[PDB]
């Protein structure tokens, strides 16, 4: 529930842990 992954998910991928694709970024917990 926090977009503190520091990655964008416009491509539909996230390398960060527990991070979920939340266009255009990634959100973990």
């Amino acid at each position: 529930g926090l977009p503190v992954c520091g990655e964008t998910c416009t491509l539909g991928t996230c390398y960060t842990q527990g991070c979920t694709c939340s266009w255009p970024i990634c959100k973990r917990n």
